[PDB]
This record gives C-alpha cells, sequence and structure tokens, in this order.
C-alpha cells in the first residue's frame, strides 16, 4: 500500500545545517581559469557527455587531465563541479585544479590532477592481501569523507578509482553521478554501473542515500579477492539482481522488500526464483586463497546485504580487523 520511507542512518542532516550556498549549486557562480594555459595531448577513454583528454599545463609543463563537458544541461555541469570543489582536499578525492571554458564556444571543462594509472585492466593480479586492504582503507578514507560533506558518489566502480601503484596512490574519480544527500528526498535510481547497483536501485527504491556506495564497495572487495571482475555479472537489470540473489539468496531479498512494502515486477518474480544463501568459502581457490581470509569474509558480508539500513557505514568499515595491519601502519 506504498513504500515505506527511509532515511541514512548517519550524516542524515549534514546539508540541512550547512549555509545554503554548499548544496545550492544552480546559483554556484564559477570562477574561470585561462584555458590558454593547457594542451590538449591525447584522447583517453571517453563517454557519453564529456571527452577526456591528457593534457599538460603550459605554465609548468606539468601533466594533467582535461574533461570537456559536451553539449548537456548547465545543473549537470554545476553539480558536479559543486561537488568536486566542497570535496577538494579530501582524502583521495581526485583534485579539480582548475575551470576553464572556450571563450568563444562557452564549451566547458574541468582540470584534474593527473594520476599515473597502474593498467588495471590486467593489475589486480600482482597486488597482494596487503595491498587490497590498504587501497580498500584508502577507498574507505573517500567515502566517509565525501559522505560526511552530504554527498552520494553513485559510481563507485573500478574504472573510478585511480592507482598508481608504484607510489600507492590512489584517487576516487568521475563524479558526475554523485549527488547532495537531502533525507526524504527520492532518487534517480538509474545511476552507478550495473554490476555496482544496489538491491535499492535494482527494485526502483529510491529513497536511498549513502549506503549505495559501501554495496558498490562491497562488489569491488569481491572482485578483488576471488579474482573475479565483475563479481556480480548480470545481463541486464533484471538479471543482475538475480545474480545477486543467487549468491545472497531469495529469503532474505524477500524480507527486505517487505519491510520497505515494495512492489516488485510480476515478471521479476519469476525470473528471481528460489535459491538459498551460499557461503563465500564456496568461491575461494587455490588461485585466491592467498587475498581472502577470515576477517576479509567477515567484513564483505557486513558490506553486502540486501537492507541499505543494515550496511556498514565507511566510518564502521574503517574499524573491522580487516585493516588491523593498515592502520597498525
Ligand atoms: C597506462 O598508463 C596510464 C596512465 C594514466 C592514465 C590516466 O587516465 N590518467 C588519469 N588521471 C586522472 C584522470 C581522470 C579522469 C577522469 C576524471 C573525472 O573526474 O572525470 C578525473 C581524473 S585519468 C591512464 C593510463
Amino acid at each position: 500500500s506504498g513504500p515505506v520511507p527511509s532515511r541514512a542512518r548517519v550524516y542524515t542532516d549534514v546539508n540541512t545545517h550547512r549555509p545554503r550556498e554548499y548544496w545550492d549549486y544552480e546559483s554556484h557562480v564559477v570562477e574561470w581559469g585561462n584555458q590558454d594555459d593547457y594542451q590538449l595531448v591525447r584522447k583517453l577513454g571517453r563517454g557519453k557527455y564529456s571527452e577526456v583528454f591528457e593534457a599538460i599545463n603550459i605554465t609548468n609543463n606539468e601533466k594533467v587531465v582535461v574533461k570537456i563537458l559536451k553539449p548537456v544541461k548547465k545543473k549537470k555541469i554545476k553539480r558536479e563541479i559543486k561537488i568536486l570543489e566542497n570535496l577538494r582536499g579530501g582524502p583521495n578525492i581526485i583534485t579539480l585544479a582548475d575551470i576553464v571554458k572556450d571563450p568563444v564556444s562557452r564549451t566547458p571543462a574541468l582540470v584534474f590532477e593527473h594520476v599515473n594509472n597502474t593498467d588495471f585492466k590486467q593489475l589486480y593480479q600482482t597486488l597482494t592481501d596487503y595491498d587490497i586492504r590498504f587501497y580498500m582503507y584508502e577507498i574507505l578514507k573517500a567515502l566517509d569523507y565525501c559522505h560526511s560533506m552530504g554527498i552520494m558518489h553513485r559510481d563507485v566502480k573500478p574504472h573510478n578509482v585511480m592507482i598508481d601503484h608504484e607510489h600507492r596512490k590512489l584517487r576516487l574519480i568521475d563524479w558526475g553521478l554523485a549527488e547532495f544527500y537531502h533525507p526524504g528526498q527520492e532518487y534517480n535510481v538509474r545511476v552507478a554501473s550495473r554490476y555496482f547497483k544496489g538491491p535499492e536501485l535494482l527494485v526502483d527504491y529510491q529513497m536511498y542515500d549513502y549506503s549505495l556506495d559501501m554495496w558498490s564497495l562491497g562488489c569491488m572487495l569481491a572482485s578483488m579477492i576471488f579474482r573475479k571482475e565483475p563479481f556480480f555479472h548480470g545481463h541486464d537489470n533484471y538479471d543482475q539482481l538475480v545474480r545477486i540473489a543467487k549468491v545472497l539468496g531469495t529469503e532474505d531479498l524477500y524480507d527486505y522488500i517487505d519491510k520497505y512494502n515494495i512492489e516488485l515486477d510480476p515478471r521479476f518474480n519469476d525470473i528471481l526464483g528460489r535459491h538459498s544463501r551460499k557461503r563465500w568459502e564456496r568461491f575461494v581457490h587455490s588461485e585466491n586463497q592467498h587475498l581472502v581470509s577470515p576477517e576479509a569474509l567477515d567484513f564483505l558480508d557486513k558490506l553486502l546485504r540486501y537492507d541499505h539500513q543494515s550496511r556498514l557505514t565507511a566510518r564502521e568499515a574503517m574499524e573491522h580487523p580487516y585493516f588491523y595491519t593498515v592502520v597498525k601502519d
């Protein structure tokens, strides 16, 4: 008879108590840098709505990355910009070193610090058990910081986690989907990579929060220790939830939907079927045991939970024994 509302259990009113210019990006006035200080070197990846290039600051010969914002909606540009500024300086948060525009065209471009990212398409291998705990911990720092600042990343995935292994340097990037958290707001469930979409999104529950991001984190932790990227590999959004259900089980999935009085599509109930909750051990093998430990499994199990309200906060996660060595260090 109607979805049960929900609210973040932590940092719930973080933006409510701040000045109106902090989250009101629509009124944010941008200060422009000088476009002529940069020269594009080569195109990297791509994207819909943006063109990313490796570049060089002609003033200091320093490498930099430039994201040209293609014709879209100024609000979206204002949102990412305001967010990037609000987070500037945060631990492991990509640094927005400048903002420029074509004086004639008006086409906006975001200049970021450069990261000599180690090729991930085949790197998470040499990554030792300690390397994972370390980087996971570092990713946690960024999340707790951004969440602390009332902001949801919404696109946590391996591609948005730049890593310069040689320098043990990590950065969380592309805040293109990030949004400000305001208790009781209904958000767009169509964010984040499919393999990293949380149950809440998959069942169309819109009143979600920061917890979306630890689920995505949990997915990354899984793929990393079990050496299966992506861990949950669905064909489409519907199948994505089936992949999760085959691991976490259907009973818990149904208690969750029941709890929030969520209505699922009829056909969806047919494809979910019936599955038992499998034990994580079931996924460990000779090629990934060195990365798996009891602590890792306990931590992962506390991240990957249907009910977003029951997931660990980034802060609580940084306290898990899995990180004993890292912290100690
Ligand atoms: C193989 O060596 C490599 C060295 C460097 C790179 C590379 O892309 N470096 C990069 N450094 C920073 C990058 C970056 C890309 C997008 C965004 C955003 O917020 O949208 C922010 C920062 S990309 C890629 C490969």
